[PDB]
């Protein structure tokens, strides 16, 4: 197909949650545009100085209404802590969809989705182990090797019960955590109009994700397939044995 020149502003809104296929998602849509796709992976690695910025805009969130001063306020926080992107993916982003709609309403609406268990099974390897988990005495020290602190974890709870709307949330509880994630996926597509919405299966690949955004299939490229909780083990694991990124990231070429 002939070559254009895309707008970098906010093109795809994905909605899916964590351990749904967002970075691969991230990765899939940064190979078709050539411009950087918001995601966990570019607070941690890019910047942690926007932790601070998300965790204001959670907490002044309960003052949005479907337009009062103080959501214009808000929609200008995130339209600034989204220059220069060209998509969202994954927390804190995608429990703010509805907004995110508003703001960029040319943007399409994407919803990764999986098996319930094996989402919970991979969340609790890698985004929320259990409290009495031993896995998540290295998790937290791998975490400390990325700079990453007390308020990452916070920005962590919150942007969660903030897409699953609780005031709080029993995060050791597997039913609890179950029912919140369909509940959230029967909304999107229950929120979003079936015209501007793309609903995304694991396992997929290109094809319905490039015809629903017009572009062609790339080149030669497989469709990415990263960031399973083997692979985070084994981040984790060397993060430990190195104690710094720097002496391990060439060992994790896509990942990170
Ligand atoms: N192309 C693909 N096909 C199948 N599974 C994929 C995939 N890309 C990512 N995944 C799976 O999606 C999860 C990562 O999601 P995220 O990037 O949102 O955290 C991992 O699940 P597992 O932990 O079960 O391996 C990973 O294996
Ligand atoms: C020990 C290291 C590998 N931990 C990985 C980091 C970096 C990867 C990561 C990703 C997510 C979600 O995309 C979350 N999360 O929302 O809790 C946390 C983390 N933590």
């Amino acid at each position: 197909g002939a070559m254009i020149e895309s707008s970098t502003t906010i093109q795809v809104i994905s909605a899916g949650l964590p351990r749904t296929g967002t970075k691969s998602l991230k990765n899939a849509l940064e190979i078709i545009y050539h411009k950087p796709c918001y995601h966990m992976f570019e607070i941690i690695f890019n910047k942690q100085s926007d932790i601070i910025k998300w965790q204001n805009l959670i907490h002044d969130s309960h003052m949005i209404t479907t337009l009062t001063t103080k959501t214009i306020a808000i929609y200008d926080k995130l339209k600034e802590l989204l220059d220069g992107y060209i998509a969202t993916t994954d927390l804190p982003t995608c429990g703010f969809y509805k907004d995110l709609m508003n703001i960029y309403p040319n943007a399409k609406v994407l919803l990764t989705i999986r098996d319930k268990y094996d989402w919970l099974h991979s969340l609790r390897k890698v985004v929320l182990p259990k409290s009495n988990d031993p896995w998540k005495l290295k998790i937290e020290e791998g975490d400390k090797v990325l700079g990453l602190n007390s308020d990452f974890y916070k920005l962590t709870e919150d942007s969660l019960k903030f897409a699953f709307q609780k005031d709080d949330l029993n995060f050791d509880d597997d039913q609890v955590l179950l029912e919140c994630y369909d509940e959230y996926n029967r909304l999107v597509q229950e929120t979003v109009p079936s015209d501007r919405l793309l609903v995304l299966r694991l396992g997929d690949g290109w094809e319905p994700l490039c015809k629903f955004l017009n572009v062609e299939i790339p080149n030669g490229i497989d469709y990415p397939c990263v960031n399973s909780h083997h692979q985070m083990t084994q981040l984790t694991e060397q993060l430990i044995k190195y104690k710094s990124l720097d002496a391990i990231i060439h060992m994790f070429p896509d990942l990170i």
